[PDB]
């Protein structure tokens, strides 16, 4: 079924899913690298949370037009007032605000700092190097700003569900991701209505289209999923339907739907 989706959508798919209740997995090219694009924003907030108290998220960040980049849906409205770190995390996660990601990344010490903190949580794969807009531009074979489906799942799980954060911080992260506005055509579109989904989307050059998520069936332990994709041509379009359909194959394979 994954090969058939690659054929229908002229794309390369990377899939990893873990049922945290059983330890069963679904995998298809799970260790192939893709540009992570804005899926990195979830791990970036994980690191922010780890390094701050919750009250410390109330720090107000002043910024200017020079901090705004290519896509600033929330941050462009608040240049005059600033935004708190909490507000920047909300913007980054729920709207994929690129300026918010760059401001958070600067607060935590820049891409190299983020990389060091990911290594500390056990991720030796994810390779943050650049800010937006450049991080979304990755050529075939390059490893800058890439990860794999397996590593993104492992890292997302570690922050949201395991012991890289204390419970109140896990809850912030999960609630922001559950209320994401950008993912309705992706993993959410392959999950029955009513099941809670926390997700973060991304897109990059070479038609890269990604979504990472935690899916809660009405009872029982959650599934952590990464669906990554890319194409042959630099300026290629993506199709969200590939990601929705891949998700439905994962849900069948896990006997959840």
């Amino acid at each position: 079924d994954f090969a058939k989706l690659e054929e229908q959508f002229d794309a390369k798919l990377g899939i990893f899913a873990l049922d945290t209740g059983t330890n069963r997995t679904v995998a298809y090219r799970p260790d192939e690298r893709f540009a992570f694009a804005s899926t990195i924003k979830a791990l970036t907030v994980g690191v922010l949370l780890q390094q701050k108290s919750i009250e410390d998220l109330n720090q107000r960040i002043t910024y200017t037009r020079d901090d705004l980049v290519n896509y600033n849906p929330i941050t462009e409205k608040h240049v005059d007032t600033g935004m708190t770190l909490k507000e920047l995390a909300d913007a980054s996660l729920r709207y994929s605000d690129n300026a918010a990601q760059n401001l958070i990344l600067k607060q935590i010490g820049g891409p190299e700092s983020l990389k060091k903190e990911l290594r500390k949580i056990g991720d030796e794969v994810t390779n943050p190097e650049r800010f937006h807009p450049e991080l979304n531009e990755v050529n075939p074979g390059e490893t800058q700003d890439t990860s794999t489906a397996r590593a993104l799942v492992t890292s997302l799980r570690a922050f949201a569900l395991e012991d890289k954060l204390p419970s109140e911080k896990r809850e912030l992260l999960i609630d922001w991701m559950k209320r994401n506005t950008t993912g309705d055509a992706l993993i959410r579109a392959g999950v029955p209505d009513g099941w809670e989904v926390a997700d973060k989307t991304g897109a990059a050059s070479y038609g890269t289209r990604n979504d990472i998520a935690i899916i809660w069936p009405p009872k029982g332990d959650p599934v952590v999923l990464a669906v990554l994709s890319s194409r042959d041509k630099k300026d290629a379009k993506y199709d969200d339907k590939l990601i929705a359909e891949a998700t439905k194959v994962v849900m069948k394979a896990l006997n959840m739907n």
